[PDB]
């Protein structure tokens, strides 16, 4: 049930994601292109962000250290998705869209 807390449209502002496997409920409606989150991680391994469309519309990720080391997300219909191998550190991951409006649910699994 948790949601993202705007405004998040720059990572000083970012939407703590308090723990893996949880999911997010967020939405970019209109002139929202961009929602941010953070994330930390304690041990390392691989973790599979899942962005799941709940509208059509253009929208993806890009995630980034606090520390050029960029993952983008792979788009795949109404599935955004990527498995990233981190370290321990507090991560940046902007969720933002490139065409139309619309809901969404992310998870950062480990
Ligand atoms: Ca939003
Ligand atoms: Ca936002
Ligand atoms: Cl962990």
């Amino acid at each position: 049930k948790l949601k993202e807390k705007e405004n998040n449209d720059s990572s000083d502002k970012a939407t703590v994601i308090p723990n893996f496997n949880t999911t997010m409920q967020g939405s970019l409606l209109g002139d929202d292109s961009r929602d941010y989150y953070s994330f930390e991680v304690k041990e390392e391994g691989e973790v599979n962000i899942e962005l799941d469309k709940k509208d059509e519309f253009g929208v993806t990720w890009t995630l980034h250290p606090e520390s050029d080391r960029i993952t983008y997300g792979q788009v795949d219909g109404n599935k955004v998705s990527n498995k990233v191998k981190l370290r321990p550190g507090k991560y940046y991951l902007l969720v933002y869209k490139y065409s139309g409006s619309g809901n969404y649910e992310l998870r950062v699994n480990k």
